[PDB]
């Protein structure tokens, strides 16, 4: 019932070794670490110096993210000139800002609401490594080409520009806690009124990312380039690329709207350190304590109903108890209990992603809850004997297995250099009844891009999610193709009964059940399989077609399918 | 009532005016603060003969005097960390310290959650001397680069420095950033998430003795001017800048017995989306929307305001833009015409970019306190484009008195580059009667500092804001010396009647009635211990180190926090070359 309760009606990222949130569920739930360890051929050939790579401490590691130089100019209407000045940070966020919509089923130009954006970026490398050497700064149009396309000011606003979104659209920014202070802020706009809906994450692509670093006892990254959180020989972190972003609505919209929620935010706390601590970088147990039970207080949880938290995880020997300790004198407010609560950390898999970290902590959640399941924190071999694990709530899970009781509960913490920190309390999604039957026999499922190549791609995705995802309902997905996606040049349709039958026609391609064209103006028709046919025909032949209306009275959900393929070109100011 | 903040304390730095007080100073008097440079000044600052020689060239800028200059010691730098810190850094730290001090707020003798939201400029010290300085090969040579001249540790920063545990946020926006930083600040004093905050924002643009070229198109002033409204509006000007306003949901200065500047009613943000030409083109329905949703979240009628400090930036498109979308916004509420002055402080200081929004809150902050309206400068014919006598407004050319039959009320805008746009009503500070009189005979004023030097120049310092404002009362001035301001090492401390013979113990420096030591338990006065002999037994044990409770001492009286100078910072040279 609760005002305060917010849905994450949608998701889009991109992580080491994962290339979409689909692809990272199924890189943890199978133990598998995204990290790329370069040989020493590879960083050669990189560039790095050999006298730097013959250093006994030298790690070959870090966690990248393929194809960050391409970029769709077309679909965003950008001219390759204007485009190579941006950071590819920030043409990665608008990227997986327009996925996200996607995959919550929704396009801005149709939606009866303010949309917000909340997200920050890491440093930025390309301004240095390539913007700065490439252009003359000289006449002023030229300095704020490079301002604008390059400071973390524009990194927000930019997509709220090029996707019609009228809320507030702020760049936030809090080192390593930054996408989780994101999604509380956009949790507050959306209760406080301000927006309909938010999109909220961050981003980070350091470069160049093929290369290494120089272990350094004292600083944070480990001397092997494997992240131990939680074990005897935890050594530090490594760090890597990634984007993620949320769809966040309040709960009451989502369910009277028939999104499909993946979890509930039932609140989240913010605070900062201040100056009890040992240094400006140091973690502060007292300021993480008191967030976590700011959390469970504001979220009205009791601790004993958490069964899972993703720890923060700085993954060094010392930090890591003192994480924990935080924890655990948070929970032990609420109960005396032992033993109940599995704890874990997306950095064993992925490292740490910096402005990322946080919505991919909530993002990891998010699909644990969907799918009921817990996985496991990698490199676990022996409890951190400074953590006496058996006298607190936490105990480290290191097994995909499934996550029993509800509703299932899960804290997720981010805490950045600088003292912000960040907690955040996940619950399941609430049971709705089953979809309402559609009044139709078949359904008419519509795809539609820029070029030819890209429909073919979108026609083998849908196909191969519906295939994985057999009890997908037709009615909901063809729904969610036709009000949730904008309509581009060339186009296929789809009329059959089933997904099963949906398979089949989208591979095979024939007429009568699939037909194609590249495309007049409105149609409205004026039953049964000939309704498809006509409306299919107008659509194909390019007239608009008022989904809305077609659909009008039926209470269709909005599901998640497969999002737009997009084709870029190399984008890139080489460096000298 | 539960959405109003209390403006409780501000600090800043303009062009031509180094404090809020100067900056009041300069808006009274009609000046520009821009400062102009002759070709000689712009050889000696190492500007090409070449460029210098271009018709194009415009030699004008705003600047700050001497921001290669921090006090390290004070803040517990070494000159090593220090210089790696972008000035900006800097400056927003120093101007947080002084606004809190302004408040009359020890941060470190505090119950509550104070928290901080700013943001900073593009940074150009981290191209032009921190990267050609330092090798970024060890992890811990990146970090310390990136924790100097990332946004990300702006506010933090201040946070672990002055130890405030309310959470701590950058926040950037480009144009507007400092203003959605008071909006964020404001819901987070609403939502119960700290019960006193800092925002505001910095622009330190980097070298500062240098003109720009004129180039048709972009933003700038063909003559370094910033003609705002007027038909001859050809662009803006540049200016380094840094403000910062101390927030307070106002039920709770006004139990405190806070100096109240003004009440901000309301504020709210949104973003232009597609809805206008451009990326960087102005929005005309986002801006009007976002000033009708200010009024709304307010409760306040159009007509009831009758001041507005517009973005104002003097832009040929921008500024019909502008009034326009006020007046779309207004004539949802009236039909009237011709009742709200507006203006802008980009005429007198230039675009501050990050701290433009800051400085139009202060602005107007400080008319609402005097009471006056001030000129907006280079005014001499409305833009032709803008028929104003249309609309609700009239550009006001005079300093003379505001007044009105309902409380005084202004809006303030920022409009930043990619489209988000905020909105902020404020209103006059709410009637206090006289401050309630100590039964004391004297009082205690106490003064501390790091050095020597600087006790001196505060104690200096003092008795001339004492001499020049001797209507303080005294024993709201021992107050606050005592609640706000933290006990360093070197200390001083005075007993007296009035302010005027508080004067003349501060420059004569002469026991009995003044008494300086260099500081350790804690001393409770007992029972009974009363008048002279109390002041001289708290005297003696502050001034060896005891901790006193001043809330302790001052528990019987209505006392309130006034404005008082703030610690004078000794610089030295942090600027790595």
């Amino acid at each position: 019932v609760s005002g305060n309760d917010i849905a994450i009606v949608g998701m889009a990222g991109r992580f080491p070794g994962a290339d979409s949130v689909g692809e990272f569920w199924e890189l943890l739930r199978s133990g598998r670490e995204g990290i790329t360890r370069f040989s020493d051929e590879e960083l050669a050939a990189a560039g790095v110096p050999a006298a730097l790579r013959a250093d006994p401490a030298y790690v070959r590691a870090h966690g990248i993210l393929p194809d960050v130089d391409l970029f769709d100019t077309g679909f965003f209407e950008f001219t390759p000139a204007e485009a190579e000045v941006i950071d590819p940070q920030h043409r990665l966020f608008l990227e997986s800002c327009h996925t996200a919509l996607e995959d919550a089923g929704y396009d801005p130009r149709r939606y009866d609401g303010l949309i917000s954006v909340y997200g920050g970026a890491a440093i930025n490398t390309y301004l240095q490594r390539h913007v700065l050497p490439s252009i003359d700064q000289t006449a002023t149009s030229d300095h704020f080409r490079v301002m604008v396309g390059n400071d973390k000011d524009f990194l927000a606003t930019r997509v709220s520009y090029k996707l019609d979104l009228r809320g507030p659209s702020y760049s936030v920014q809090t080192a390593c806690s930054t996408s989780l202070v994101a999604i509380h802020l956009a949790c507050q706009g959306l209760i406080n009124g301000e927006c309909d809906m938010a999109l909220a994450g961050g981003v980070t692509v350091k470069l160049p990312q093929a290369r290494g670093y120089l272990y350094e006892e004292g600083a944070i990254l480990s001397p092997d380039g494997r992240v131990r959180t939680f074990d005897a020989e935890a050594g530090g972190t490594v760090l890597g690329n990634g984007v993620g972003i949320v769809v966040l609505k309040l709960l009451a919209d989502a369910l009277d709207a028939g999104d499909t929620i993946h979890a509930v935010i039932k609140g989240t706390a913010t605070n900062n350190d201040g100056s009890l601590k040992v240094s400006y970088a140091a973690p502060g147990k007292e300021g993480q304590a008191a967030v976590v039970a700011e959390a469970h207080a504001v979220s009205g949880t009791e601790p004993e109903s958490v069964t899972y938290v993703e720890a923060h995880g700085t993954a060094t020997r010392l930090g890591d108890p003192v994480e924990v300790a935080a924890l655990t004198d948070a929970f032990r407010r609420g109960t005396s209990d032992t033993g109940f609560c599995a704890i874990g950390s997306l950095k064993s898999n992925v490292g740490h992603l910096d402005a990322a970290a946080g919505v991919a902590g909530v993002i990891k959640t998010a699909l644990m809850l969907r799918h009921r399941s817990l996985v496991p924190t990698l490199n676990h071999e022996r409890p951190n004997p400074a953590i006496d694990f058996a006298a607190t709530p936490f105990y480290v899970n290191t097994e995909t297995r499934p996550w029993a009781g509800g509703p299932l509960r899960a804290g997720v913490s981010s805490f950045g250099i600088g003292g912000t920190n960040a907690h955040a309390i996940l619950q399941e999604a609430p049971e709705q009844g089953p979809t309402e039957p559609s009044p139709r026999a078949e359904q008419l499922l519509v795809l539609s891009a820029r070029t030819r190549t890209a429909l073919d791609t979108l026609t083998d995705d849908l196909a191969d999610h519906l295939e994985a995802n057999p009890g997908t309902d037709l009615a909901d997905a063809a729904h969610t193709l036709a009000v949730g996606r904008r309509a581009h040049r060339h186009r296929r349709a789809v009329i059959c009964a089933d997904p099963a039958r949906a398979v089949r026609a989208l591979r095979e391609r024939a007429e009568p059940d699939c037909a194609t064209a590249e495309a007049t103006g409105a149609f409205t028709p004026g039953s049964g399989r000939a309704l498809l046919e006509a409306v299919r025909t107008a659509w194909l032949d390019g007239a608009e077609v008022d989904w809305a209306r077609f659909y009008a009275g039926e209470r269709r959900r909005r599901v998640p399918l497969p999002t737009y393929p997009f084709e870029g070109r190399r984008v890139w100011l080489e460096p000298p």
